[PDB]
């Protein structure tokens, strides 16, 4: 459990894709099973409030966007590599987006 | 079929099946089978913990479950192959209060 909150990390599915951890860090305990909440990063779909962008800065190769309605747990394996880090910025969109997508206060 | 819908409890396919909670909001649907819903999974064999709530046999799971909230993620719509029951309000309040906290939102 290397992985941080707001860093941009290379996932497993056979295909790499990259993805932003967004579950906290007091929740990661050192072992590969246990799951780590990521948003998909795409740079093949067009941004959208939903789908704030993402650029070279925080890690990708080519201007990207964070897919906040694809987010979704994975176990700590499937993490192949660290790739960069968000913008602060960037991170409070995704918040944003994830608010708005499970109806939070 | 139906239409999902917040609070929604519904089983999903992956051939293993599992219950879980509709989490994403209604006006995301639009009404085709490979749109995202983001569901909690339902689980009966782990325990009770502020970060897995309580889920009530009067919810339509079975006694003795808890939504997994840390296991959140996105499936197809044609995932959700029954519709099971909905939540106490109470309950809902709960997850969000789990899901608030791992996903360090405001």
């Amino acid at each position: 459990a290397e992985p941080r909150r707001g860093d941009l990390w290379l996932v497993s599915l056979g295909k790499h894709r990259p993805a932003v951890v967004v579950s906290v860090d007091e929740l990661l305990t050192g072992i590969d099973d246990e799951l780590v909440v990521v948003v998909p990063v795409s740079s093949s779909r067009s941004r959208t409030p939903l789908r704030p962008p993402v650029a070279p800065s925080e890690g990708v190769a080519a201007d990207s966007v964070a897919v906040c309605r694809g987010v979704r747990a994975v176990a700590r394996a499937r993490l192949v590599e660290r790739l960069g880090a968000l913008k602060p910025a960037t991170m409070r969109a995704i918040e944003n987006a994830l608010t708005l997508i499970l109806g939070l206060p």
